[PDB]
């Protein structure tokens, strides 16, 4: 099924979760079609600033999480950023997310293998798509079994990021391909909102297993990724744009 | 609104090279009439790489074979121009005054396509932000253009690679109509090629643009220019359709500019 | 002999280009073993704005250039924007230098060629440092003996460019190799200014053939190019150290 | 002020090659007494691009045989972690601790590397713009750190390629005293490589470094990791002389921060 993976960028709280995971859930009815996955981030571990909101903790986090796969029945997805943290995490966590900073992280890969969970690694800013094919095989070798590739962007020059979505057919000879529709127009360290839906929409007019996207009842207020977390009330319109334009397309995505 | 699909040999190898890819393109207006197509081919390779490259048989000649085209298919044309001189001879045939990505910014060679009346399409500079196309549309109007375009054709990625920043798109419409090179943005200067033309014109639909443009040949293996991006002619038929459909399942979710 | 290339950005009248040329005159005078090469350009064909200052006509630019060469005995440099400018331009330009933009122009190239005189191509922002043999190549076609290849930075995202030092002793392959301190530093459409002798150091430190550099008696005031142009009395200061630089560090410059 | 020259093997490939380096860099201390030498190995090359390519002898070996070299030769030492655990370990032995280019970011290893009273020396990630190595150095003083590097070894620039825009280095001086890493400067990712680390490394010292990380082996091309830009052991001494003598002429044109 196509993928939709979505929902704050970081566990601000435990209410918060809930109440996104309620409209996650409730889309998850409306499109069966669709495999609904929930995110959140238990620890923003590379704030740019050490000032900034990190998070509640790991246990914390697992616990919330643990609290919307019950309450709602969702799948859910969260970032590791030590070995160690794998094997807590692989409790609840149905896919381990590896940073895009740390796709390269040997060990980190295996742990995340190790725990029998899928894996979705996101592509580094600085990684070519044909060097995704590595990072795959170290998933393999450690025991992983579905593995996925997220688009997030590239470096492009200073505080910018461009997507060549030559990326998605490439990577998809070696993984399922995620696009990241969020991280993909932000700028690190232009106006970032405007053009995740346009770039959405390439994405799947290119072709890809599935999307990714940050949202937030009130973006404005976010804790982390204010200014790219899209408002909860439009998801559904996307989600439903995305799938008629998928139905269209997918006659004429190329074999691989 | 309709579609505007620029497609072409890249080069003039000769005048029947364009009466052949000529009938295939009348063949398909009369096919898919929401497109307006336009008819494209340099009477001139002013940059090639090696000096010992294929350039063209001359402006007269390049002109006289485009006036034949559209004398025999009815076809609207646009080719480029290189120098300032070349406008008016040039406008004599050209619906659209086609203006080199490398040359997007000359002043003087914007104003002699814009005061012949004629449309304008300028090529995006590889070096040139989406939001500094701007004032290049600011100087066509300032020398009489009252139809101009933009064409995304790629931003200069490290070394002899592009990427398309389909941020480019909507930010570009905000002051021209815009149309997506589905050849030159694939290609390298000096990933691959060809596989990649397909997918990304699908994307540049999804986004939302006013054309598409499209270098065609009846076999690309042996054009004199540009044989490795170069469209098989037989393919021209099913992409068209294709981002058609496209184009319509997105376009209610076109952004407002 | 090294090469320092310098005089104002544009010929914003013949006055201008006289006490430029006079300062020129004097570290000529001063540095023997440097060939100075007085330079300004007649039109700037690609200004952003349809509403900036172009120039005075290539007449005009010709017959003050002319005034220089005449009174200082200064060799001359200007760019040419379409091949007919070649011919006119050749009577007074010992030098006839190829904008960057337009590098690939193999009309321009050639005409320039024709004229006999020595001729200076700016590496386009675009462009490899490889691939500019063919550039090379195509004035050797057109009879060209004499020539430049000058470093002026490299497109690196949006607004911005980077200089890759690899590009000198890479294009020095085939060319005598010139550092454009000046526009290497611009933000096309940070701190340029703060940038410009660091980066020269670099130049000569690594190897080169000379140096150009644009100098304005009151940068501030001036029509082009005014927040990278350099003050006409930091000139001598500049060209002195490049000398010492290269002086010790030409010891150490790779074969070829 | 005493230049930096952090040299070494890239990987502690056994106690022995350290031994053979390390004896090499204590003889060209002894005779360039201006200069601060630091010997550089990794015990672990945490992010090889495959899975199948040599890692290392494990923390607990390498902090053994980084002992030695400083037992013996009275050198300082610095050595590169990957997780936050390892810095108390390696605390042991090394003087300075350096954190990888792609783990610039991560909070926790940063305040893990400041609070065991060890320098640290921050490789500037292939992502990261200059002046946003001032929040790495604002992580670092809340840490506890007192003597902290930037190390400038490129910027992404298209695929599989680097640059170096030499105007970080007197960016990055603004808060931290900055390094140049003359070895993966000239790594291509996945230009050429070994012919440009000597002339780059001219340019770090005209513009303006406190120091200069370099990776040599006595056999280059049979090394376990980096053998296309490890230096030959035999040419260190040459190339220190030449930056000595680079920086000393271009001292008095350093522009003050
Ligand atoms: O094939 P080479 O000779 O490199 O030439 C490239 C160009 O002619 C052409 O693709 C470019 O679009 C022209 O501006
Ligand atoms: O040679 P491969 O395996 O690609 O590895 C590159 C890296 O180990 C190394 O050069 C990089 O500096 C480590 O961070």
């Amino acid at each position: 099924k196509f993928l939709v993976i979505a929902g704050p960028c970081a566990i601000e709280s435990e209410e918060l979760l809930l109440k996104v995971g309620e409209e996650i859930k409730r889309l998850s009815e409306k499109f069966k079609e669709v495999e609904f996955v929930f995110k959140s981030s238990f620890d923003k571990a590379n704030r740019s600033s050490i000032h900034s909101f990190r998070g509640h903790g790991l246990e914390y986090g697992v616990k919330a999480l643990r609290k919307v796969k019950e309450e709602f029945g969702l799948k859910i997805t969260t970032d590791i950023h030590e070995s160690w943290q794998a094997e807590p995490v692989a409790e609840v966590a149905d896919i381990i997310q590896i940073p895009a900073f740390l796709c390269g992280q040997t060990d980190l890969l295996l742990a995340a293998a190790k725990t029998g969970r899928a894996v979705n690694v996101k592509k580094g800013q600085f990684l070519a798509p044909w060097d995704t094919k590595n990072v795959v095989e170290k998933l393999k070798f450690g025991g992983a079994k579905e593995i996925y590739l997220t688009e997030r962007g590239t470096t492009f020059g200073y505080n910018n990021l461009v997507v060549d979505f030559r990326s998605l057919p490439i990577m998809k000879q070696w993984a399922k391909v995620i696009y990241d529709a969020t991280h993909s127009v932000q700028l690190p360290g232009g106006g970032m909102r405007e053009f995740i839906f346009p770039l959405i929409r390439a994405a799947v007019a290119v072709g890809c297993d599935g999307v990714f996207m940050e949202t937030h009842p009130e973006p404005e207020k976010a804790l982390s990724d204010a200014s790219t977390q899209l408002p909860l009330s439009q998801l559904e319109g996307i989600i439903e744009a995305i799938l008629e334009i998928r139905e269209v397309a997918s006659k004429y995505y190329e074999t691989i």
